[PDB]
């Protein structure tokens, strides 16, 4: 028999994700470029595993979107909610959505996606919000990035450090 | 940092259910019956108990559906994806959604609802699935053809591990 995990996790290390489409105020390569250095940010620190699929399904749905987008969590034009994430779990767990009323950058200005994808990534793997106001974490957006202790230590908590060195 | 935590077994032996709405293909009473039933099989082995409600909330709500039925995990039209449960917890945990596009039957046209029901409500109490290919647990659906079912030892011992026995 198996009893269900105590927290909720990716039950494997190898992870697919796909763009499903793109924001219209960067190139394909920006944004593939900041969800990769995202992705990284948390494989760097565990044994999981990132691979971009083209089409088909993957386990992080990567989309942009506007209002009713087809989940609970409309978006709401400009500020506000920037975007959202699933925790892990089949079909829309772990998939991540970003308010394309936004700008997003690859720069200081709008809302950098790499660091806006980063956070969410976090919620895509199982982590929730922290109250370590350094934290990736820590709810609220502020812009060499370096993954603060606190989520390295909440990351590794559920996948391990994988390789230390 | 926090993680998203997970109930890993209900803190209270007594369990509500609620029987939100009903399959064209069987009676009121064939369907209460099934489920019913269902949950003798967890309670039998364990100290859970388990209580119908007709109205307002309960621990674990019953319905059909069909395709998009409030969850985003759609059902699929006939075969494939039968039924789906959630693990214990607050609101949707414990809730089991049968998909009303399969053939629901008290013997063996179609579906058996308490075959499929006594896998869904293990979901519902905590138990993944078992690689023992004689579980309940194991998650291909057979039909033995005979009128009494026992649990098997695997599933047993599962429940227990989380409740302990009777
Ligand atoms: C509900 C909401 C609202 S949201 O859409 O408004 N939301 C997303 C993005 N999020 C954020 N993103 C990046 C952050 O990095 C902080 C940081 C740490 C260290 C260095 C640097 C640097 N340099 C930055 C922090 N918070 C703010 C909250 N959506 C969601 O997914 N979570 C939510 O709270
Ligand atoms: C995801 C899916 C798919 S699903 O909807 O296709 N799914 C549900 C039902 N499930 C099943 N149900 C009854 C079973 O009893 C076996 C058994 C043992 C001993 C005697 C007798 C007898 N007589 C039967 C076995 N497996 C098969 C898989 N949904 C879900 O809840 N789990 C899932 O795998
Ligand atoms: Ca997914
Ligand atoms: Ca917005
Ligand atoms: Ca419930
Ligand atoms: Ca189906
Ligand atoms: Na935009
Ligand atoms: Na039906
Ligand atoms: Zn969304
Ligand atoms: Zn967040
Ligand atoms: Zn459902
Ligand atoms: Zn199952």
């Amino acid at each position: 028999y198996n009893v269900f995990p105590r927290t909720l996790k990716w039950s494997k290390m190898n992870l697919t994700y796909r763009i499903v489409n793109y924001t219209p105020d960067m190139t394909h390569s920006e944004v593939e470029k900041a969800f990769k250095k995202a992705f990284k940010v948390w494989s760097d620190v565990t044994p999981l595993n990132f691979t971009r699929l083209h089409d088909g399904i993957a386990d992080i749905m990567i989309s942009f979107g506007i209002k009713e987008h087809g989940d609970f969590y409309p978006f709401d034009g400009p500020s506000g909610l920037l975007a959202h994430a699933f925790p892990p779990g089949p079909n829309y767990g772990g998939d991540a959505h970003f308010d394309d009323d936004e700008t997003w950058t690859s720069s200081s200005k709008g809302y950098n996606l790499f660091l806006v994808a980063a956070h969410e990534f976090g919620h895509s793997l199982g982590l929730d919000h922290s109250k370590d106001p350094g934290a990736l974490m820590f709810p609220i957006y502020t812009y060499h990035f370096m993954l603060p202790d606190d989520d390295v230590q909440g990351i590794q908590s559920l996948y391990g450090p994988g390789d230390e060195d």
